[PDB]
């Protein structure tokens, strides 16, 4: 496997749910970058070089992803609620003495990081969250279109073993359909090729694929619980924030993302990129851009 | 060594301008066609057929493209696997033995084509009877999460091919006994005669009958919901008698019934719940069966 990120330093941050792994680099204020799936941490790798002349860059793998540890998940999926993640990576920011910080994050990590300025808003600076609603918006949404353009959310939400035993015939297959199909031209050409083999050996561990499926567990249910919860009660964000998403991603599916936030947030902003869903590697440079000024100002 | 659960009936190859139907012919009165589901065959109705073979003559087809039926060459709007087209099919079948005017019951699948069938062309049915199913328009117009997650499949299966047919390549035998036993009230395998249960497995062992049955539910998500779209808009209702069976563990529990719900698409239609899963006619025989045999006499 390829290092993608030249001159960075690694980190394997222990806390009482298990080990995160972390690319380090840079220096200045602290920055949190958190992937999705079905990546790990390399997908900032054409934004972190960028980022690191000015912050002190940590690109870490989500809890259960990549490099970091496997908690034993339970019948509430809790180790793998974004609730519970946050809170994973809040210790793990403790370790290396960030206990406010600047945060980033993409599809699942994005979810991490709006709820991590849910329960802990003193923990942030500023928030920027990548091609992404909140997941009870996601699934207030829901409806024959909707389903039928995002099927992965209840696919992959179904009892194990069954999106496990699905997914154990042809993985490679599965994961590279994936990227492919989230991007703005169809293909994997977005993507460096040393990157996608980055994914593509995480997914075919089928203890990495039972988390994603756990991840996604949670997305129906405790975390739609959680975000159903402040919805209600009308609790928003009060960190500033940016909202930035692809004009071809998954969050402008039929809604206008800013409006959203704003019911979300108090104090947000945000842009569409020219981007399929990956806005760091279909976009890197404009991403780059927005975020370096968005986190500077 | 297939099982032959008809005694008493049968076998024949239909010819029709779209391929053979296979089905099993037995007794004699008047006409009565019976129609399956997914993910099964003609033989789901081997409990319950013996005793409407006692009153009525009774013709267990293989639905179009299922089972030992022929499987036409379908096309991107899906059309031979579009419940109007499967209902054309089955009329012209039925025509083939001198049948014009029949009573017809169907279940899941089967009953989409039957009451397709009734809105279409109800000069053809003295009597139709639908088990455990609504209008897929309904269902549609349902689709929220929680309808999103239990009827995940219909989603699913209709993502643009190779998605589930590569994905259900790996372990058919897992997925069809999944199929058939999520449903049921036991949640197991306990309630289907075993020598059923492997007709169901060789069928969806084959490739090719697995993409027909994928075809099945992308014509089920757009051309079938479009037509049924069409008859809501119109005030369309089925003239025909009719009965409506549904599950007590099966079509999920509302304020509303399946009774209700049926009598906004049917101007003569009477209902009962039936103590049983989804699949009536294995988990209680002897409850359908009277049922039917009351109906249709
Ligand atoms: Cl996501
Ligand atoms: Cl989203």
């Amino acid at each position: 496997l390829a290092d993608l990120f030249p001159g960075f330093g690694s980190e394997w941050i222990n806390t009482s749910s298990g080990r995160i792994f972390a690319r380090v680099g840079g220096d200045g204020p602290p920055l949190l970058l958190l992937h999705g799936f079905p990546q790990t941490h390399v997908m900032w790798h054409r934004v972190a070089p960028k980022l690191a002349e000015r912050f002190k860059v940590i690109v870490a793998d989500l809890p259960g992803y990549g490099w970091s540890d496997m908690p034993e998940s339970d019948e509430q999926h809790t180790p793998y609620t974004k609730r519970a993640m946050a809170k994973q990576l809040i210790e793990a920011m403790e370790q290396l003495g960030h206990v406010h910080f600047a945060l980033a994050g993409h599809d699942r990590g994005a979810r991490v990081s709006y709820r991590l300025a849910l329960d802990s808003p003193g923990r942030l600076s500023k928030l920027a969250v990548l091609d992404i609603l909140p997941t009870y918006e996601y699934w207030q949404r829901m409806n024959r279109a909707y389903a039928l353009k995002i099927y992965h959310w209840s696919f992959l939400a179904q009892p194990a073993p069954l999106p496990e035993n699905l997914l154990g015939g042809d993985p490679d297959f599965y994961v590279k359909a994936k990227l492919a199909s989230w991007t703005r031209a169809g293909d994997l050409s977005a993507f460096d090729p040393r990157a996608v083999e980055h994914y593509r050996i995480a997914f075919a561990d089928p203890m990495r694929r039972h988390v994603m499926c756990e991840d996604f567990r949670a997305g129906a249910y405790a975390d739609f619980e959680h975000d159903k919860i402040d919805v209600e009660a009308g609790n928003k964000i009060p960190v500033p924030m940016l909202a930035l998403w692809g004009a071809s991603g998954i969050a402008q599916s039929a809604a206008t993302p800013l409006d959203v936030w704003r019911k979300w947030a108090s104090d947000v902003q945000g842009a569409p990129i020219e981007s399929g869903h990956f806005l760091p590697e279909e976009a890197p440079d404009q991403t780059a851009e927005a975020l370096v000024r968005f986190f500077s100002a």
